[PDB]
């Protein structure tokens, strides 16, 4: 088949879909790889490493869309997009599509057979697709408001390690998946006072052990958060219910009570944020105010580190693209239960149950399109 | 005695040279306190914080510096502050001397006492009223630099720590010391894979002991430092030769050889930079590119986390500002070695003999102004 | 029943098959230990040590071989050993049979049942009496080749830590399996500057989370092997792909790029090696050259270390030990799918598929005989 | 002035006394560096590398001391190289006088100035050219002590950092200066568990504090030092006495009481042994038996891993190196003490007052030469 990968178009994403050696595997498979000039000049990769790869360089986003059988990208398509979506295209990147109902809409109205990466979820839970991006994101975060910390930013102007005799920044994750331990591992890294927050506490017992105590633990609950949450300099949302629209967790309300200066960091923005305050920011423009604090919003965190994450990403989702390459959307989903979790739209049909409920659209079994005859 | 505290007035100084527990004690040993109405508010130590401390807030820094017998600052004087240098005043700051020609000029002509922070020297060769402020800035060089290697910033779009199966940054700090161990042990923290350069070999050997040989440790050499370099995507420069101007150890001709959008942190600025390309930068404008890269040279670095900085730095500098009034400059000099190390000018002599020796300038032998009658 | 422990007769090999620990736990449970006089010397277990705990010390192998019930053994028989094989007699050990049509043909044509500890395998496909032999070979590789590293072996003359100020040895692991990661860990606590290889990325998070980053990884690309390698003083090879020959990894056109005097470790030679030129080598000529490098390729690595390699062994081939003294071959196996995966020989009848193929001999269902 | 470098001569010397970074920093400063072709070999520096850095590459060893106003060398000079020491050139290198009167006397009837590397001394009491020396003997004794462990090299066949449910090495070192702290550092990082000796009490205290107590600290008494060498599986003597021979704290009678099979690694045997059984030992047959135990005694540890011994060494020496080139011997000893406490012979006199004691010759105070 022909698969495509075209640039990607939201705003500061310097990511790409496919690295040279992906190209090469797919070219030796049989296959046809059609990639929009300039694609991976964020990633440092050329229109002549892609070439001699085994890929054909087409000059427009149209032509890639429009002659590809298999659809690569990274972010969801955006509304300048929803034109190129097709029928009887098989779409495969990050979708959020509980956040977006306009996104949603645009992907049944063409009738196209959607996979989203972040809901790919093998028997023991994990959402193996998702995991290396919310590597970089958790890691990220404690980057990023340890900067706007800073007096500098219109932050408290708190270093995150202090410094001897000095009390050192008072940092709370919640979420101890892979985001959140990562931002608590980098947290902690920085010298800053880390609590951790989750409702599973299985998770907080792994970050107990690894860290022998030094990362806190706290057993989840408004309780418990409410505390930790107005104690703290930097706040970072880092929950999941994988599919589903994030909870709000953190109210306008309890925001009001926190110290002035305090930096909140919503990894879970990609899925609708998990403070009430939460609204999608870009690398352009990433804070606002909510009353005396500054939020931190932006839906794509590892486009800014694209030498890091687009080999992350394409180790992890080419396994994925050979057999949908190899064999079409039908028989890879039979053939490997995870992939078939990804399933999300098809002919109209929106074949996730969460998205659905979160949304308020009827929801289509994911059964029905892989039943045998 | 009176000792005055004016605001601060470098680009972005927030911090302040005494706390209210500093004007408290001082107040209680009979010395009266005057400091400039606002110039704690960057720390949040408000007017009326210091009032109930016991000092008197005046209206202008004029009159702090007229009516001062003893003058506190964080940072040097700058141009617009010359004219308010006095004979017959101690003036006790950090001063940075070799690295402005300028400023040494206006307190020579000014006939002013001077005494630098960053000279004031321990037996044992420490010095411990720069070392809070250099913990501070190697801490932050740490985070300034993973933040402008982000590619959203103009810089390699690199993560500090990688991600599993994915290489992390690679970190340069040229001088193991208080400030480069500091942007180590941060970098480390955050994942980075990092290389300290010294010639002193038992600071490296601290250094191995630490961190297990995770921290790499290089003997300092031209022919060590270039390979290091041009290895690099963060290179911290964290030399010193105390009361001395930095010694050019990175030459624009080697920044041509790096790799492209790589991040060079310029520490030393303070004493005129360690890379042949550096030039003072405020916390407004901070970078500025050489060949392909980014330099990044902040004089005062400390000033974006007061929180932190004006309590690390003031818990040492108190037991020192206690002689100095009690005593006066003298008497304070003559009973403590450390102290009398950091004089630096009187009545137009020079008594810095490093500054002397960088400037051309005449030098005068301390001991000479300290001499019994 | 009768549990008979004989002296290992293969050159070079040290261990032996039970420990005090296990004699006494035999025989609580009412069973005889007939241990071969000197059996446990190569790894420090005296006669009076096994004796003390309960075994009975025989004279000469003949007899141990002719009053054993079960045959409890660490390496396969051997040809001076084929005579001793015996109908109604259980044999456990390692075999390896699909490297040895002599071993094989000398099982079947004695009748003997035998039970391979290298295919007991539990349900998750783990293979829990391989383990403790990776896990040993995994350590050794790195004592062994910082040992080579040495200017005076031919090495490239880098110790492996360095010292202050001085640049550690280059150590690049090829797999993030038991052997690599046990590697990794040792040449790490060495000071040596590690790098791991695997195209399992849930192993390579693993190691990132241990050691905090310390530990190197890096997805095994061609583009990132054939770096890491080139750069490297030292290479360990650990890769396992189940069921299959050891796959040629690293090139000899990749060694002829490689540092003068750099030392390549194969744990993955039993399997054929996973570089190109590895062949086996010896304790007497454990290396030769391949271009300006150090091949070392040792195939019974675990042997070199019988002390703690027989209590490694042992402490997992115990509670299998135990189940078949109380309740004999057939019942134990119906009763563990872990030890029935390891069957091997029951009269005259192969029940390995695997081996049966790579032979080209008749292949007995293990559902059959039991 | 002109600093030259010969090829070491001594058997199985390949270190080196300088690196390119060396030459460069020497001939930044317009100073000429002259390096006999090949030199650098032995420690993997080509020719080119040293060309590369500004050295000019001379054919023969003749030519090299010859030209050469200060001479830089790793071993002392041998009987070969008498007939090349000259008047009006330095010498810098290891010496070891009190141990050869043969050169000494060379040494004074050539009329040469000569500074011992290991002499140069600071103000604490430190021998900063020594201790990367003995940084790298206390790594490497660990590595080797791990290998001659293996059964495979006559030892008692233990893996020094066990295996889960096995028993690790248990390792002493006595002495917690420079070489032990390093050897128990490694020893520890190999997963053994290591018990360290010595009478400072601070330097235990370093060490607890450092690594956790997970290094085991003892204060040094033969009572204490019976009990834990009776225990251990690897021995690693590390002992200085400043100004003194080695104290034997091991004896023959306490060896005869150790496990079957344990290795003991004699660091101190420069000085000339710290285990009363000790002798020296060679790279071609680095160990003997003592009772049932394995002796290492290798005097020139270091000559093992040239390319870091080399660079460790050079890097210490450098800023000495830098002081002579640029401001002669007489003046660079007159602004440095400790380079001063290098002294040893100027123009027929002997200016260490332990080597005239030691040897029965006239002592010159070196002040008057100052
Ligand atoms: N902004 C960006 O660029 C990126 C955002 N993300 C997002 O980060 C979020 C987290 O991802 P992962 O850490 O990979 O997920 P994860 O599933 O590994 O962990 C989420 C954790 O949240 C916990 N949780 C759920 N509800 C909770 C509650 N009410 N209170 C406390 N804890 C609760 C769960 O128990 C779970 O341990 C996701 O929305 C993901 O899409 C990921 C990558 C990039
Ligand atoms: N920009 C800012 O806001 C601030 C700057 N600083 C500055 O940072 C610099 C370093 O301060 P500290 O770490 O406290 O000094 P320190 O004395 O503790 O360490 C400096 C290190 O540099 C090494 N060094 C000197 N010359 C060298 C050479 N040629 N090659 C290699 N290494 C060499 C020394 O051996 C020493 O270990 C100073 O200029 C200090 O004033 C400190 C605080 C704030
Ligand atoms: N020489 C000796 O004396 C001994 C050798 N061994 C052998 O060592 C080998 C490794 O054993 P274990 O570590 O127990 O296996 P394991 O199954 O625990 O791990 C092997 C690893 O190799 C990885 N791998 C596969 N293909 C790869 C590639 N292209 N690049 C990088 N990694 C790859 C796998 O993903 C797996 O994580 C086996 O052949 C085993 O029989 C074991 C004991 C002793
Ligand atoms: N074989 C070789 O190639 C090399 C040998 N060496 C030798 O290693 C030896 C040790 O050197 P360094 O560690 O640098 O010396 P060091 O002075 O740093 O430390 C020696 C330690 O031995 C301790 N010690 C003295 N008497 C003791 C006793 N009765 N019990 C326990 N501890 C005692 C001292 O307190 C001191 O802490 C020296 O003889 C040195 O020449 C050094 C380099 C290479
Ligand atoms: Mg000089």
């Amino acid at each position: 088949m022909r698969v495509g990968i075209p640039t990607e178009t939201k705003n500061n994403e310097f990511r790409v879909a496919i690295t040279p050696a992906g190209v090469a595997e797919l070219t030796r498979r049989g296959h046809e790889v059609l990639i929009q000039a300039g694609a991976g000049e964020g990633s440092a990769i050329t229109d002549a490493d892609f070439k001699a790869a085994g890929a054909q360089l087409v000059g427009t986003a149209d032509q890639v869309w429009a002659d590809a059988d298999l659809l690569l990208k990274v972010k969801e398509p955006i509304a300048a997009e929803y034109g190129r979506l097709r029928h009887g295209q098989i779409l495969f990147t990050f979708l959020h599509l509980a956040a977006s109902r306009a996104c949603t809409d645009a992907l049944l109205d063409s009738g196209t057979t959607s996979i989203a990466y972040e809901t790919v979820q093998t028997a023991d839970g994990a959402l193996p697709l998702l995991a290396p991006m919310s590597e970089v994101a958790g890691r990220l975060a404690a980057q990023v408001g340890a900067y706007h910390l800073m007096r500098t930013q219109g932050g408290r102007g708190v270093l995150m390690g202090g410094v001897p005799g000095v009390e050192p920044a008072d940092v709370v994750v919640i979420g101890a998946g892979t985001a959140g331990y990562n931002a608590a591992r980098i947290a902690n890294g920085m010298g800053a006072t880390v609590t951790v927050l989750d409702i599973n506490i299985d998770k907080l017992r792994q970050l107990d052990a690894e860290f022998c105590g030094r990362i806190h633990t706290r057993y989840s609950s408004a309780y418990e958060l409410e505390g930790a949450v107005k104690r703290a300099d930097l706040v970072i949302g880092a929950v999941l219910v994988p599919g589903a629209k994030a909870p709000k967790l953190v109210s306008n309300s309890l925001v009001a009570h926190m110290k002035p200066g305090a930096v909140l960091v919503d990894i879970a923005i990609d899925q609708g944020g998990c403070f009430e305050g939460s609204r999608p920011t870009t690398y352009d423009h990433p804070t606002f105010a909510v009353h005396d604090t500054l939020f931190y919003c932006v839906a794509n965190m590892p486009a800014s580190v694209p030498k890091t994450s687009t080999y992350a990403l394409t180790n992890a989702t080419m396994p994925y693209v050979l057999e949908l390459a190899d064999h079409g959307w039908r028989a890879a989903c039979r053939s490997n239960p995870a992939l078939a979790k990804g399933l999300s739209t098809h002919e109209g049909a929106l074949l996730s149950e969460r998205v659905a409920t979160d949304l308020g659209v009827p929801f289509t079994e994911p059964a029905s399109v892989l039943a045998h005859h």
